[PDB]
């Protein structure tokens, strides 16, 4: 829900983190 557990499988995205 929270762009936390997320954000750790979004290492495939152009540029976030």
């Amino acid at each position: 829900q929270a762009e936390r557990m997320s954000q750790i499988k979004r290492l495939l995205s152009e540029k976030k983190t």
